[PDB]
């Protein structure tokens, strides 16, 4: 059955299916977007017959090939019309990017050499959609970035804001310097791949550290050299700046200057974006001037980034009106999820939710700040893509499952299990939390409650927990050895080990609850203690960083259930046999 991510604006399925044609005639192969034609030719290995076979027509509005279907093509940037029936196939973009988007949709329809009969009219609700490379921690590799960009094109994200922290040429002081040949050629390769995948490579300059005519000049000259390298989209960051540099009139002046002498002078600049000094409502001064002045003086064609009501927050109608009213334009949203650079011992693999689905007209852009774990971030990235394309049809849970099935088809259920219990951030200085382990929350609560007050627990809840731990160990072991996405596995390995140990500990603790005799109980107790020690070992030796070192997993519901069940059963044991076992859950070498 027809599943499409992102879901099209309009879709009609006929409940018939046609074969991908053995023999086809291609119309418009020459005048249509070469990137789209390339995908189409990839999917086709029947024979191009010049006078026979099923017509396939590909083109942008105004091409000869799609003249007949012009009224069906949506009048929206990046829009397209796609049609499949017995007679013919139509892939008609409103523009070149739209034709490519058609083809991305077409590739998802094609299953086992068969196509549904369908008619689609489609376009994005939000103008700019993608990823800002905006996390602290170990930068992504070159290969990681190439793989991201291909994923962005598949999910119709048109925006990549480049900024690896190990590249000094977009930061102080080296922003003034041209890229040396080797680095330039690498960035060049990113640009080429971004272009092939219809993604805007947005080169971000971060000069905030370092206001005269000559600084203005050097920036403009640098922008020019990045143009020669093939860059067509640009961002200027002021999150960074202090003192005089925080003056919004002077920020506007430089940006309006860049617009006039560079962006308006070139034939083909797409995005010009700035990040303001006050970038969320919490960190702005209600008693000050900065956002209204920016909104007044900054040219209308320049985007202003915004994180919402707080630095980590989900965007609401009230939030978006607050900012738009000040900047006098639709805010370009920077969403600080799934970035984990302030909770580095946690993976954030849960669904994308919380953003208001009715406000697409009030946002110019929506970009996600991801984790230092590139592959792992694809779960949220795919979901963001889906949300930003079609927010009205956004389905958090189905999109989450679809992302997981896309990223790891050979072990989707196992990754779902792992991801379900690795979602929450735990307590943190931003107060931002996510749900986790919702499937077993009721079983866990009722189990604890009963076990607490020396009332009997339900056998079914015991079994649910038992089943959960068994499933976690199966999932951990299958994921560790999975070779379909080795980079993914490499990223999560430390947590997978910790997650397996958590499950083993849970099983041992359940055996203490059933405790048949004193000797068996003591065996399980000693095993639990040794497993706690291994978890500390991993916590002390993996993922070491100055900020949140180590590895935490299943922290919201599962680990606390195990900890409390352990402390309770040990206290019961101590009372019964008049013993003095340590009931604590965090072992300690001192
Ligand atoms: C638009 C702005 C740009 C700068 N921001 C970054 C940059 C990198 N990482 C993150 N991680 C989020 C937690 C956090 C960390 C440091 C400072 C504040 C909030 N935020 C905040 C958003």
């Amino acid at each position: 059955n027809v599943s499409l991510q992102p879901p099209p604006q309009q879709l009609i399925v006929q409940n018939k299916t046609i074969d991908l044609p053995a023999v086809y005639q291609l119309n418009g192969g020459e005048e249509a977007n070469p990137h789209a034609v390339k995908v189409l030719k990839e999917l086709l290995s029947g024979k191009q017959s010049s006078k026979k076979g099923m017509l396939i027509s590909i083109g942008e509005k105004g091409d000869k090939s799609v003249r007949k279907y012009s009224r069906q093509i949506p009048d929206h940037k990046e829009g397209y019309y796609l049609s499949v029936n017995e007679k013919e196939i139509v892939l008609a973009g409103n523009d070149e990017r739209g034709t490519y988007y058609a083809l991305q949709t077409f590739a998802q329809l094609l299953k086992d050499g068969k196509l549904p009969e369908v008619e689609i009219k489609d376009y994005p609700s939000v103008r700019y959609r993608g990823v800002v490379e905006g996390f602290y921690g170990t930068p992504w590799s070159h290969q990681a970035r190439l793989s991201q960009l291909k994923f962005y094109g598949k999910n119709k994200m048109n925006t990549y804001i480049y900024g690896p922290k190990d590249d000094p040429y977009h930061s102080a002081p080296n922003w003034r310097l041209p890229y040396p040949d080797k680095e330039a050629a690498q960035l060049q390769e990113l640009v080429a791949v971004a272009n092939e995948n219809e993604v805007d490579f947005v080169w971000a300059i971060h000069p905030g550290q370092d206001w005269n005519k000559e600084d203005r000049d050097l920036l403009l000259a640098k922008f020019e050299k990045m143009y020669q390298l093939g860059v067509r989209s640009f961002a200027v960051f002021f999150d960074d700046i202090s003192g005089e540099g925080t003056n919004p009139q002077k920020q506007a002046e430089l940006l309006n200057y860049i617009d006039e002498k560079f962006a308006q002078v070139k034939p083909d600049i797409n995005q010009l974006v700035m990040c303001p000094t006050e970038y969320n409502k919490s960190w702005s001064n209600p008693n000050g001037n900065y956002l209204t002045t920016l909104g007044d003086k900054l040219n209308p064609s320049i985007q202003i980034m915004w994180t919402g009501d707080r630095v980590i927050s989900d965007i609401t109608r009230d939030g978006i009106s607050w900012i738009n009213e000040r900047i006098k334009r639709p805010a370009y949203i920077w969403w600080n999820f799934p970035v984990s650079d302030y909770v580095r011992d946690h993976l954030l693999l849960g669904p994308v939710y919380g953003n208001d689905t009715t406000i697409a007209k009030e946002m110019s852009g929506f970009v996600t700040n991801p984790m230092e774990h590139a592959e792992s971030s694809k779960i949220a990235i795919y979901s963001v893509a889906s949300y930003a394309w079609n927010p009205a049809k956004y389905d958090t849970w189905q999109t989450w499952k679809d992302a997981i099935r896309t990223i790891l088809p050979s072990a989707a259920e196992e990754l779902e299990c792992f991801a379900m219990h690795n979602s929450d951030l735990g307590p943190n200085g931003h107060g931002y939390r996510r749900e986790e382990s919702m499937d077993i929350q009721p079983a866990a609560e009722r189990f604890l409650k009963a076990f607490k007050e020396g009332k009997n627990y339900d056998k079914a809840d015991f079994e649910t927990l038992q089943y959960t731990f068994e499933r976690m160990k199966e999932s951990a072991d299958i994921l560790l050895m999975n070779t379909e996405n080795k980079p993914l596995i490499v990223e999560i390995t430390p947590w997978v080990h910790q997650f397996k140990l958590t499950a083993e500990m849970g099983e041992e603790v359940l055996k203490m609850v059933e405790g048949r005799n004193e000797s068996y109980f003591l065996r399980k107790y000693n095993h639990v203690k040794a497993l706690q020690q291994q978890m500390f070992y991993i916590d002390q030796t993996s993922n070491q960083n100055p900020y949140q070192p180590g590895v935490k997993t299943a922290t919201r519901v599962i680990k606390p259930l195990i900890d409390r069940t352990f402390a309770t059963v040990v206290k019961f044991f101590n009372q019964k046999f008049n013993a003095h076992l340590d009931a604590t859950t965090d072992y300690m070498p001192h």
